[PDB]
């Protein structure tokens, strides 16, 4: 599969996170176009989502600079087709 550009995979969603907060933060990094959060067949979430930009933003230098990978974390990644 192909490594989709200005998109990140967020795993690690909480519950009590909803769009707007993850739109929120992620406007840190850059004009946000779509947030996904996966959900299953009942629309409750997997615990997983997408969060793509509408200008070219650096997707693997943000998810490099990840150092804490405890279990509360979103575990940002590429986003491979």
């Amino acid at each position: 599969g192909k490594i989709m550009p200005n998109t990140v995979f967020v795993g690690g969603i909480d519950v009590r996170m909803d769009e707007t907060e993850i739109r929120s933060f992620f406007a840190r990094y850059g004009s946000v176009k779509e947030v996904k959060i996966i959900t299953d067949r009942t629309g409750v979430s997997k615990g997983y989502g997408f969060v793509s930009f509408y200008n070219d933003v650096d997707v693997q230098k943000i998810v490099e600079s990840q150092i804490n990978f405890h279990g509360k974390k979103l575990k940002l990644g590429p986003a491979i087709r």
